[PDB]
């Protein structure tokens, strides 16, 4: 089927067992309808959209309908970010699994500046229902992976830096968000959608919210702080393994750039340590049955790409 990228029109697709059915994939479309960034998007719910005029009693109706996991279909007054008023046509639908169960929402949005009735109404509502349709074929084909470990080993730096090129500043933990990357695999495009996580503790009861139809986990440690190394085997390996037993795991070990760093050697040996060699990530990614152990830096990139790809293989080949 076509992949997600080619469908050039205004829909998003949420993720419902996430707290407030946060975005998990926006169309580009989408973002120039909207004004928003995709980074401004994904992990939040829909309702942004929605300002002064909208009729909330429309709203119910969208939120009696996610309740009740059927479609719907409604118009309502939305806004871009800069506040520029447009007419939402917008058709929801659940997207169900293999086993028949509610996996995803798809929401396609056909922007006008008017109520549209009668005629034009009904030519309108067609055209979205035939473009959900076309989103539901190509979803079926999103490659969910999900990144856990310890927190500020890296997680979302790693993602970041792969999705923009980026690097961010300050440290501030994450609760759940959402990534998406179109990759080239032997020659055709994927759609890979990354699920990051929360490194806390005090998160565990809410973790596997997101573990449900995984298609591989990157179980995540510092190359430079034993304690996350050690919590792969205590911890994230049996978690994982609790909840998706035949899910395949990729071991990354992060802050590659920090092994060689002078000032980081110099702090471990204070603390009696030394940083984890790749032969032991190896050992320890073969010790929990990884498909594969890779290294990388979010900083330099070292590595970054070929994580995600063989994220991608470990699923596809
Ligand atoms: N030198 C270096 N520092 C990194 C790298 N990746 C992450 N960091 C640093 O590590 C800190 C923690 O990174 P995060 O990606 O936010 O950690 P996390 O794993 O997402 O943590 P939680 O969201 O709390 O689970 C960052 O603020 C950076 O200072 C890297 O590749 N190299
Ligand atoms: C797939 C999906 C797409 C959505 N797209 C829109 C949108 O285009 N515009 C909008 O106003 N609400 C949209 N929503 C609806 C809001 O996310 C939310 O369900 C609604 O505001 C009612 O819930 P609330 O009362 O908790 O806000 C979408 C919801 C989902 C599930
Ligand atoms: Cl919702
Ligand atoms: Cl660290
Ligand atoms: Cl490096
Ligand atoms: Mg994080």
């Amino acid at each position: 089927a076509t992949t997600l990228e080619r469908i050039e029109k205004n829909f998003v697709i949420t993720d419902p067992r996430l707290p407030d059915n946060p975005i998990i994939f926006a169309s580009d479309s989408f973002l120039q309808l909207t004004e928003y960034s995709r980074e401004e998007i994904l992990g939040r719910n829909a309702r942004f959209l929605q300002g002064p005029e909208t009729d909330r009693a429309t709203v119910r109706k969208i939120r009696d309908a996610i309740d009740n996991q059927t479609e719907v279909t409604v118009q309502l007054i939305n806004y871009t970010k800069s506040g520029k008023k447009f007419w939402n046509l917008f058709h929801l639908q659940p997207m169900r699994d293999q086993k028949g169960d509610v996996q995803y929402f798809i929401g396609v949005q056909l922007d006008g500046t008017e109520h549209v009735r009668d005629a034009a109404e009904r030519e309108g509502v067609m055209l979205i229902k035939k473009t959900a349709e076309n989103i539901d074929e190509a979803a079926k084909e999103l490659i969910k992976c999900v990144v856990v470990g310890d927190g500020a080993v890296g997680k979302t730096c790693l993602l970041i830096s792969y999705t923009t090129n980026a690097f961010p500043g300050e440290y501030i933990p994450t609760v759940f968000d959402n990534y998406s990357a179109n990759v080239m695999v032997d020659g055709k495009p994927v759609n890979l959608g990354l699920w990051d996580t929360a490194g806390l503790e005090d998160y565990d009861r809410l973790r596997p919210l997101s573990y449900p139809q995984t298609d591989v986990f990157l179980i995540c440690f510092s190359l430079v702080s034993p304690a996350s190394f050690h919590h792969v085997r205590a911890k994230w390996y049996p978690e994982v393994r609790h909840h998706c037993p035949n899910t395949p795991i990729i071991l990354v070990g992060t802050k590659l750039d920090l092994r060689d760093d002078k000032d980081t050697i110099e702090k471990l040996k204070e603390k009696k340590l030394t940083p984890i060699t790749y032969p032991q990530g190896l050992a320890m990614a073969k010790e929990i049955g990884a498909v594969k152990y890779l290294e990388c830096s979010a900083l330099t990139q070292r590595g970054l790409k070929t994580v995600f790809d063989e994220a991608i293989r470990a699923v596809l080949c």
